[PDB]
């Protein structure tokens, strides 16, 4: 508690203007200071599970030296809405590493479900998260079908705090071996779907990797990121939103604004 929320920030006004709930956890890995707002509430993961899926694949590759270069062939029935990379390789196959990069960097939906199969499904990914000490994360459903994200349903959710803690362990801590850690970081750094979220609060001359999520309905979208400000220790943060009513819109601008407040609360000049 000592170093949590040392400086107050107007998260409540931001979420009231948004018309929903915003969950934020941000960690200065140098000092241990944190910013925390609704940080232990559950929010839908949406596609943000895919970053952790790629990390689980990398963890497995530490024991399975051939995993990343394994070719995966798939049928047209594997292609679902928003599969921008895997649809181009339907007739050729893609490697596990390519599927991982597509899932992380284009939020390719078909690629994510193919990788989930390789890991033993939602319970297998959940097991990986338990293995790094995350007792909050839960993935419950396969990801071919357009799973609902309705309020109060704990399936396919985590908390901003657990997301941030797990992301820190995987990108900066010891949960992955060094080569795999850097590959996870590199995939996050190459993400193309987050330019209007946490990255919009981060100066262009700082390195940043992120993974986004967006669900249809209920104002539900999110982003998590590792940020390397120059000359100081990295920051790890997660911003999740939801809203009470089916037709409520999500907002990328609200995510960016919450990230700005988190950085300001940590005293990070940006
Ligand atoms: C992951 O979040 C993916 N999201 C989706 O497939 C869902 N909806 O997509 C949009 C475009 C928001 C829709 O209106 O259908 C979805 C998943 S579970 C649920 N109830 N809806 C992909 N990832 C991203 C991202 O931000 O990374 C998107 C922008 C949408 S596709």
């Amino acid at each position: 508690h000592m170093l949590t929320n040392l400086v107050a920030e107007p998260f409540a006004k931001l979420e009231q203007d948004f018309g929903g709930s915003i969950g934020v956890y941000a960690m200065d890995t140098g000092s241990g200071a944190t910013v925390s707002y609704r940080a232990e509430e559950r929010f839908p993961l949406c596609s943000s599970f895919k970053g952790f899926l790629a990390a689980a694949v990398l963890a497995r590759s530490q024991q399975q030296a051939g995993l990343l270069d394994t070719p995966i062939r798939y049928g047209k029935n594997a292609l679902v809405r928003w599969s921008p990379i895997s649809e181009k390789y339907l007739t050729t196959g893609m490697t596990v590493a390519e599927l991982s990069a597509a899932a992380v960097q284009y939020s390719d939906n078909a690629a994510a479900n193919l990788l989930l199969k390789e890991l033993g499904g939602p319970a297998g990914l959940t097991a990986f998260m338990r293995s790094i000490g995350d007792t909050t994360f839960r993935l419950d459903r396969w990801q071919l079908e357009l799973n609902s994200a309705i309020p109060g349903d704990a399936r396919d959710t985590s908390s901003p705090r657990a997301v941030t803690e797990s992301l820190q362990k995987l990108t900066l801590g010891s949960a992955l071996a060094a080569p795999q850690r850097q590959q996870f970081v590199d995939w996050l750094k190459g993400n193309t779907t987050g330019n209007h979220r946490i990255r919009a609060a981060v100066p262009a001359d700082w390195a940043v990797g992120d993974k986004t999520g967006t669900c249809g309905g209920y104002g539900t979208a999110n982003d998590y990121a590792v940020v390397w400000p120059t000359g100081r220790a990295p920051i790890v943060l997660a911003v999740y939103t939801r809203a009470p009513n089916k037709d409520d819109k999500h907002s990328e601008a609200v995510i960016a604004a919450a990230a700005r407040l988190a950085l300001e609360g940590l005293g990070v000049n940006g």
